[PDB]
């Protein structure tokens, strides 16, 4: 029974990849009954997108609207916006005084990802503030983000040592969910036009699935394919294909006894099954205008009072006046 | 008629050097009737002294007590503590997103002054926040600190350009006051035991002045000296030696017709003249316990409301939700 913390940067409309990776895990942690703190990391959006803020406020709200459509329940999780919890800035600043420049340079997520800014360098320090300010015990993350969890633990340890013992050492909760490719085999990116937004229509989903990439081995209908080399098959898994349906595809495809059209019809049925409730939810949320604003203010108010309680300790430990 | 901003790090009891350099200029700017914002930079104390915070809160208060004893009047200046104005942390963080790592590395005050920390690198960004958050027009500084004013102007310009025009470009107000050496010729440092605290007693001042270094040329009483090579002479200037008294010293010393004892008796009279009111003031302040706490809360409350007004603009310009 745990204190979970996680966040997402508002960079746009949420797609299939945010859902089957991150958000489903978030909802699973929520339903298992842990104390979940989930937020829109709007200040992290600035570390990389300080050149285009024209849609930041708007994307921030949309991200919260999306969390909600996907099952993030504010009656049981704390949902908030990073920029509203001013205490994160203060802790980030305070932690920056105990972390070396070289240590931030070693971060792989750094040198791998304009971005020559002080802000991008201390990104992980801010991320440590986000996690440690709610004294989180678990942080759901994909293998890619593990290095930021290790630093946070170091920060916690160096802090507890130099001052007083205030912070638990948080641990990563790794996703088993495999990364989903784009609708055309390659990685998901907006520039490749291979993305599927959660808020797509049935006609547009129907058309995106039908022109989707299949195993290039199947030049003709009579040519058998190999689902391991097929994006459609990868999508079948993300959308809860039954043991029966998967034997049908596998034996169908490999024996060249089903056509990809039929195979995609099955993905459509299953992916529409997962999306229909999310689509309904987007409609229910919009009919109560202010529902999302109310959720944001209430949620951020709650995150704030937890954060403030932690800062009282932090300031007392560092012997600061205020 | 201007908006003046400046601060000092609480590193200890204030001495002669804080008074005749920085504080006298502060009081002069105050008396000329400018809008002065003066504060204890307790977070900057952490950039260098994160290893010894045991006396931080205590030194912070003492620094404010000292500002007051020296004539910083809260009925006309805004006196506050940096850590109490949380908005500084937020602006610092926001400015860090628009300043390069290399630009912070170029800062001479950096590579010239443990200190391998992220916090020490972004020190000037925090200092830009301190200055630009009150939209200051003038910042009193010694030649040494000029480079931090130039960066702040760059930050302001890059911000106004990328977002909306929120900040004036502040300018440095350079001290004419020459640096005062220690009581033994060399630079002032606590490790050389050549410092004179403002809160010294008459007996201790009397004794510190009498054993003070004189021109080594005066081996004997009959040997003339050269006041330009004498620390006592340098102190005479900081303590408002009259044209008459200075002709007496100069002709006395160079003609070997006065003795250093007599010369120091004159420094004593004059330095005691400047210190007696400050000493009385320390007594008047202490008889009203809470006077300093009241001043700190009232002052910081006032700095906060100005700072918050500036942040509303900053957040609106960067299109952040909160
Ligand atoms: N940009 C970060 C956002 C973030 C900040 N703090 C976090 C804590 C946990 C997870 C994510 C975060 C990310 O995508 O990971
Ligand atoms: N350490 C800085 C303190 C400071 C922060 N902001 C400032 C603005 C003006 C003057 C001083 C400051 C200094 O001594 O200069
Ligand atoms: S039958 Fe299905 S798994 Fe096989 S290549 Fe076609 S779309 Fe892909
Ligand atoms: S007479 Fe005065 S100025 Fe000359 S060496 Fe002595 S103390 Fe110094």
């Amino acid at each position: 029974h745990m204190r979970i913390l996680s966040g997402m940067r508002p960079t746009g409309k949420l797609h299939i990849g945010h859902l089957v990776g991150a958000l489903e895990n978030w909802v699973k942690l929520q339903e298992e009954g842990n104390e979940c703190f989930y937020f829109v990391a709007d200040w992290h959006a600035l570390t990389t997108h300080y050149d285009d803020v024209s849609k930041l406020k708007e994307y921030t709200r949309d991200l919260v609207r999306g969390f909600l459509a996907c099952g993030i329940d504010p009656e049981k999780s704390v949902i908030f916006v990073q920029s509203g919890v001013k205490e994160h800035a203060e802790l980030a600043l305070l932690f920056s005084m105990i972390v070396s420049v070289s240590r931030l340079e070693r971060v792989p997520t750094y040198k791998e990802i304009d971005l020559s800014t002080a802000g991008f360098l201390i990104y992980p320090v801010l991320q440590a503030a986000d996690i440690l300010i709610y004294k989180a015990e678990g942080v759901p993350v994909g293998e890619d983000q593990v290095y930021h969890i290790e630093l946070t633990r170091e920060i916690a340890r160096r802090f507890n040592y130099l001052y007083d013992e205030v912070f638990p050492e948080p641990e990563a909760i790794l996703s088993r969910v495999p990364k989903l490719p784009g609708t055309d085999g390659r990685k998901m990116s907006k520039s490749y036009g291979n993305i599927i937004n959660l808020e797509i229509s049935e006609k547009e989903l129907e058309q995106t699935i039908l022109r989707m990439m299949t195993d290039p081995a199947r030049v003709r209908r009579s040519d058998p394919g190999n689902p391991e080399n097929c994006p459609v098959w990868k999508y079948h898994q993300a959308f809860d294909i039954s043991e029966e349906e998967s034997k049908w595809v596998w034996e169908g495809c490999t024996t060249a006894s089903i056509g990809c059209v039929d195979c995609k019809k099955l993905l459509l049925k299953n992916m529409k099954r997962k999306l229909a409730p999310i689509w309904e939810n987007f409609r229910k949320i919009d009919e109560d205008p202010h529902y999302v604003d109310d959720v944001i203010m209430e949620g951020t108010k709650k995150a704030r009072e937890v954060a403030a309680k932690t800062m009282e300790e932090v300031r007392r430990a560092m012997n600061l006046m205020f």
